[PDB]
């Protein structure tokens, strides 16, 4: 799959038995999902974007299926308006920028 | 150029006679630079990221040289902590995501 950038690079994910849409985001160090319940224990974390900071819950070794490719990594959960797949997960699916 | 995502995808830009480093950001609709003086007249704009909103100045038809590729487009100027090259400029340089 080659994805051009004329539209947002949204992909379908499967995480915790749920189907979501998420944005492939090269400008994000981390992966950030809207509120959802996840197994097992987490740690509080602040992350900064443009315009300020949000509080999130850090879950490690969480299974995610991104466009049919499985990856396990750290997933942050909190009040983001868009599901974000960051570089931590993108490297696991062999995802590159090209030009 | 193929860019893997193990590190931030930072590139050198030239804009308004100045050299800067900027992040190639698939998760950004717009291009956002820290405070700098630019030719032309501008319009006020609010943009939202994670954790809130910032006020920026919208400059159109601005020349930018991104990793040696010229592009002209809308550049937003304001209190972003990182220079961000968004999709609007990335399409102009033939930039794709691949995996
Ligand atoms: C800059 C920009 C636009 O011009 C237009 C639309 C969105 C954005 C925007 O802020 N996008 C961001 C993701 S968050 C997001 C929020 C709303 C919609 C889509 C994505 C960037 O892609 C990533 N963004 C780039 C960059 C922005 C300036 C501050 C430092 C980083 C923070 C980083 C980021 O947010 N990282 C998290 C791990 C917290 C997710």
């Amino acid at each position: 799959p080659q994805i051009t950038l004329w539209q947002r690079p949204l992909v379908t994910i499967k995480i915790g038995g749920q189907l979501k849409e998420a944005l492939l985001d090269t400008g994000a160090d981390n992966t950030v999902l809207e509120e959802m319940s996840l197994p097992g224990r987490w740690k509080p974390k602040m992350i900064g974007g443009i315009g300020g900071f949000i509080a999130v819950r850090q879950y490690d070794q969480i299974l995610i299926e991104i466009c049919g490719h499985k990856a396990i990594g750290t997933v942050l959960v909190g009040p983001t308006p868009v599901n974000i797949i960051g570089r931590n997960l993108m490297t696991q699916i062999g995802c590159t920028l090209n030009f």
